[PDB]
């Protein structure tokens, strides 16, 4: 059988304390446990004996009876504590009328299933899951600690403040670390985090279970840099001593729980593979009494607890020669100069303890009020102390603790509790120590970031991927976690919308500076200015001159002998189709408008034909002259009447033309097409068909054809300084031009310019071949 | 409190039935269970009852001694079961050398930690949780089924025969569902299969908690039609109840487990909401000579079981008035005349508990034969059975079952099975029953889909996107479970590498058909065929024999004094390059290869520049020798240059064209760029590049302005047929015919038809006009 500590009392209360540690993986079946402990055993067990005396010297609290106890070591270890519960309940089959529970969520779970069949209320100091909330399965279950939803939202906190999104997941197989890290899972995954992957580990574990599980962790070592700890303070030792084995020495950052808090234990000799650590540590003041009691107790006269001598044994390395508990494995013996002060550090969790005492005590004192006012002791309706009349008590009984506030339990039996944020730092050299950088207190997190990473320099943020939200790249997810990315540009032409896909603008925009909408590309037009339409209008500009300048020299020279022979009306239609193309190039080179491009179509199509045509029926007379007498036999020929006959096949071939122009402007009506030859750049003019500038420049083209074919007839007839020769060369010159602008014309959407160019020079160079001697030679 | 079914014997085996329901959620407290169960209650009562008995009777199993038993009743809580464990083990405090274990997972996990204690071995006959696989933690626990792996394996390969991916999740609240429904969501979500959301409910949960899980269900309920329900009996039938209640009546697909079954119990009253439903039946042929006992059981005579007069009451609605039992609450009395034979239905499971009874017996068998071979009996060596050696003979015991296997364990503790596929099938008109339509061994899912679903037109497959693989357009995960995708189609240019990228072929090639892959665009060369090249090399033809019959004239007439004015050889070297001009045409428009392309670049160099050469130096002379006739002081110098001088002065700077040319090409040798004007064509053409093809042409036109100089210093000159006015005329259409192809050149790609098209009309109007005169009347 094990051993256990007693105290004589009226009223017995048990106990739960992990004394020594857990067995270890090959000795679970044997059930013995390992070495003794003395912030979660000795220290707790004084706790207890002493915290009983102290009530029953206090008259204000249970007057008149005195409290027991039978302390029970649980080992940490859910098969030894349920061993001890039997040993507890076993009066049932002095009673136990409540126990203080176990430190250990599953252990806690595991003797619960058990005191709850027989009326005990349970009171833990330690144990922290969720699971234990459910009233239903955990009636007899309170605590003076809160549940562990608070430290998941603390630890998600965390990890949101420093922007740590691709973390790791270790929890120590279990009960609080299974609902510890389920709850983190939810809250992170919630928001924004993401985890890599989750892992889990006994306690327990052998080293090459430890070593396994860092190299997965390590499998994600460049990326993954801060593991979130839901683990107890052996997962955690455990963790460095792999670290320290395989030579990992500060590229993890241990985020962890309540388990490791501010424990030595748990980085005593490893220190340099947990330091920059950041753990969260239930807020407890330390007992000052305790201590005074604590550092004054000696093995010869400590006699009560039986664990004591052999805690003193393994604390300062001797055997006690002179008590039964020799142990001689350790060589040298105790000198009567050993105290408890050196290197003594209380238990963060010793105010949870006395005010569990406490609590177990006020509710028995508070119920004892209610049953029986009158009498002061134990009356005899109490004798048969009843759970469910304890129960009830101690669920509204509420006192002032050994910190100083009240303790209270809500409807799902917790308390109240803020966490402590501790941050594992070295202060001096081969002198590491734990620091107080932050609280967590009903959602607030405040913190102390200059502490914590003295420089800006904070541990390389745990990021799956670098933010590729900067400029035209687009963010596209695999099928993986959703929180790296591949990142891709998307093509200029299109812009970003969602981070996630990209669209183009239709065709005829394009997306702004910021690639967040079509801006719709400005419509580029002819533009009066620019060199090349200069020209074009200084060059229309002396051609309108030369063409009034004619005008003016024929309009004072009217029926001069010299200008006779040719058809004065006709030579008026020549100067009307020269002046109107002159004015087609000004009409032209300019912003497209239904108006402009309405007259510009009748000016290139009129102007070539009432200047051609006139000219093709000038050069038929003069030919018809001269041919006509190469027969001189006898001719009494008047066929063509002189001028009559010229001025109607002059207005029926402009009349026609003018007829196919009004046709082909009818079936295709001008409209201001904005065409788009390429995404870039766009373009407006007005609707031109292949047939719109094809067929009346055709039918020009036919005339030159006439002209030209006439010109060759008439070719060096002596007349007026043969004026024919003189239509020779413009009609030669003209037909070079028009072919000239072919490749120009049928190459380039240069349309406008080389229109308004050509028709220019087919304009002058008639204007030049013509009028010529006319201006000379009757200037003589 | 709680009754105990009881037979006398040397041996005693505990058992735990859940006889009745489990307690209700308002109950739970109390511990004060449901109504009785026929199939989970009072049928394996009975064949513990019997089947100990056979033993008893068999001489060849278990000699001289007999086995006893203590049922008690789980009610199937873990509390009320721990509480029945507490009093089996309350003689350890005539003992207990074993039990068959509960039928839940969670209740044997909770009776286990219980029972490893005191070294009692524990047998189950259903429980399927592969937490209870860990021997560490549950030494003393063994089975006679096969763990739920496997199940959850099964459970996968029905989602993936039937194309099933988007899929919902339904367990039930306890260690069974939520080991089941962990195993399968690994394996599923490993392979190809999606959850929409895993539910979890507890059996005993009230109307409301299904009602608010059915409708979370039907919010997915259009694309995730199939329910994997790792789920109980009762959570099974509670979700029935709220598929009737809210009209949901087909919507699902009920992927049921061992819970379901075949249980008619689950469906009774609600088999329209259930129809269509596949579960997995761990397969046990029914045992005969348990109905022959079974079905003569009547209450009268039937005193050994505690729970049946009850049973018979509820079973047959009726009051037994003659005995105890009477239940007034049943209003009719029963006659002796009702039997267990109506609508009698033997469990799934029954082979199994009497397997476990065999295999604990054997078990008792093999440690007495190996402890003491010689007595045949109860020896002074086993009269404390040792838990330990029981196990230790347990876990290698085999023997033959009931159904007429082996029955063995492996290193686990568990023993091998396979699992048989039913299906709710509506079989004739109000009439519903489970069809077998598959089984499940080792991996091997044998199915039958022709019961099922006789007929193409199947359950809606529960998938969240229809198959996107058509032609481009790619899938698009938005962040959410891979299974749901948007379709975008990608651009012709590029095609599908992976089903989530699609990239760009090479800077010249085309996406294949279906966009598979990738090709090569073939080379649209500029063929000897097409419109245009056929009347270039026309025009060549003509040209070179017009070329031809200018030579031969010329020999014909070589000393005449028509012809004999300036140097003949320089009218040899003008036809020479006349005639190379041709050549160039035949050299430039073909495949380019090696040879012709440097055959054309040297073609076009040389070739002008050689003509207009001789050209400059006729020119020249032509016109100083008459430069000098216009002063005429003295100028009694016949040499200055003149002579035969002329060729010469020609060669040497034609030499230059030639040094100018080597020069440009020794820079670059003649390959063939593959030239790629647009995505979709590519082209080849000859290494010309800017440089390469600007400086020729920009030394030729020097030449030209050379020569125009010198025309426009002779023009009209007295002469042998007047020679220089029409070379004049010739060159001063040459320089506008050089320049009228100069847009349509520089930048474009039909730089060849171009070319040829120039050189021919440059050597046309250079010849036409040079000799075509002198030649035209050369016959006087
Ligand atoms: C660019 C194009 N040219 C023309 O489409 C065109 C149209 C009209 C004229 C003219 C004229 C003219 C001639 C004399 C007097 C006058 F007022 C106007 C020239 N070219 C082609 C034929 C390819 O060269
Ligand atoms: C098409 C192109 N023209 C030429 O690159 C080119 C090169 C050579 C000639 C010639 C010639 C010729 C002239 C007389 C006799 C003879 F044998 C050959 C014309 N154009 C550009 C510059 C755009 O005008
Ligand atoms: C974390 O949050 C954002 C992330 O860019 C940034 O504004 C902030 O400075 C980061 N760092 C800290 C210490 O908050
Ligand atoms: C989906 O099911 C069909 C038959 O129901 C069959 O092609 C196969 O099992 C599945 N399809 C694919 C592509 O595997
Ligand atoms: N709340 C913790 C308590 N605790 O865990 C440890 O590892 N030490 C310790 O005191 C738990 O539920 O286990
Ligand atoms: N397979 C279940 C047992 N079981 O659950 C039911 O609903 N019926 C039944 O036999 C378990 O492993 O606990």
């Amino acid at each position: 059988r094990r051993v256990v500590a007693h105290m004589p009392g009226d009223i017995i209360i048990g106990a739960l304390f992990s004394v020594h540690h857990q067995p270890t993986v090959d000795k679970v079946h044997e059930r013995k446990c390992g070495a003794v402990r003395e912030q979660y055993g000795i220290q707790r067990v004084e706790a207890m004996l002493h915290t009983l005396e102290r009530i029953n010297s206090d008259p204000t609290l249970l007057p008149n009876i005195t409290l027991g106890c039978e302390i029970r070591d649980s080992c940490w270890h859910s098969a030894v504590a349920l061993e001890q519960s039997i040993e507890f309940i076993r009066d049932s089959l002095k009673p136990i009328v409540g126990v203080i529970g176990p430190g250990s969520s599953s252990v806690a779970i595991q003797v619960q299933n058990l005191l709850q069949l027989f009326n005990i209320p349970q009171i833990a100091y330690s144990a922290t899951s969720m699971d234990l909330s459910d009233k239903t399965l955990f009636k007899y279950f309170m605590r003076v600690v809160p549940s562990d939803a608070q430290q998941a939202r603390a630890m998600v906190d965390i990890v949101k403040r420093y922007n740590w999104t691709y973390v790791s997941a270790v929890h120590t197989e279990g009960n609080y670390g299974e609902s510890g890290m389920e709850a983190f899972k939810d809250m992170s995954a919630k928001e924004g985090i993401c985890i890599a992957h989750s892992y889990k580990i006994y306690s327990n574990a052998g080293e090459q279970s430890f070593d396994k599980l860092l190299k997965k962790l390590t499998s994600h070592l460049p990326k993954a840099r801060v593991v979130a700890c839901f683990c107890e303070g052996m997962t955690v030792r455990g963790l460095l001593m792999a670290m320290r084995r395989l030579g990992l020495a500060g590229e993890f950052l241990l985020l962890g729980s309540d388990g490791w808090a501010d424990r030595y234990d748990v980085t005593d000799g490893y220190q340099r593979e947990a330091v920059g650590g950041i753990t969260i540590k239930l807020q407890s003041p330390d007992v000052k009494w305790f201590d005074d009691y604590y550092l004054k107790l000696r093995p010869e006269t400590n006699l009560r607890n039986p664990w004591f001598q052999e805690f003193w044994q393994h604390r300062f390395q001797c055997r006690l020669e002179g008590f039964p508990q020799e142990n001689s494995k350790y060589n040298k013996t105790c000198n009567s100069s050993l105290t408890l002060k050196t290197h003594h550090v209380q238990d963060s969790k010793m105010g949870f303890v006395i005010n569990a005492i406490y609590s177990m005590a006020y509710g028995l004192h508070n119920m004892q009020m209610s049953l029986c006012p009158g009498y002061a002791g134990l009356c005899d309706a109490m004798k048969p102390i009843d759970g469910r009349k304890l129960l009830e008590s101690l669920m509204k009984t509420a006192f002032t603790g050994v910190s100083g506030d009240t303790i209270l339990f809500d409807e799902n039996g917790d308390s109240p509790g803020r966490y402590e944020i501790m941050n594992f730092k070295e202060m001096g050299k081969d002198y590491f120590d734990y620091i107080n950088v932050g609280s967590w207190d009903n959602g607030e997190l405040k913190m102390d970031d200059d502490e914590v990473w003295s420089k800006k320099s904070n541990i390389i943020r745990s990021v799956c991927s670098e933010p590729c939200e900067k400029g035209q790249i687009k963010v596209i997810r695999k099928g993986e976690v959703s929180c790296c990315w591949t990142c891709t540009p998307c093509k200029e032409n299109e812009y970003v919308f969602d981070e996630y896909t990209c669209k183009a603008c239709q065709l005829g925009s394009w997306p702004t500076d910021d690639l967040t909408g079509c801006d719709l590309i400005p419509v580029q037009y002819l533009r009066w200015g620019d060199p090349e339409p200069i020209a074009a209008v200084v060059f229309a500009c002396l051609g309108l001159l030369a063409t009034l300048f004619v005008t003016v020299v024929f309009i004072i020279y009217r029926d001069t002998p010299v200008v006779k022979s040719s058809s004065r009306e006709l030579c008026y239609i020549i100067l009307a189709g020269i002046c109107l193309g002159y004015l087609c190039t000004f009409c032209l080179i300019a912003k497209p408008k239904q108006i402009y491009c309405y007259l510009q179509r009748i000016g290139i199509g009129l102007s070539p034909a009432m200047s051609y045509s006139a000219l093709v029926t000038k050069t038929n007379r003069i030919a018809r002259i001269l041919a006509g007498s190469k027969k001189k036999i006898c001719t009494k020929k008047p066929r063509f009447m002189s001028a009559c006959a010229q001025l109607v096949i002059a207005f029926i071939l402009i009349c026609i033309q003018l007829g196919i122009i009004v046709a082909l402007f009818i079936m295709e009506p001008p409209d201001i097409m904005h065409d788009y030859p390429s995404i870039r750049e766009v373009y407006l003019i007005c609707n031109t068909t292949n047939l719109g500038v094809v067929a009346p420049l055709g039918y020009n083209g036919l005339l030159i054809l006439a002209c030209t074919f006439y010109a060759f007839k008439t070719r060096n007839v002596p007349a007026n300084f043969n004026e024919a020769k003189y239509i020779a060369f413009a009609m030669y010159t003209t037909c070079i031009i028009w072919l000239a602008f072919v490749p120009i014309y049928f190459g380039s959407n240069y349309k406008a310019i080389t229109m308004c160019f050509s028709v220019s020079l087919s304009a002058t160079v008639l204007l030049g071949c013509m009028f010529v001697p006319k201006v000379y030679i009757i200037l003589a």
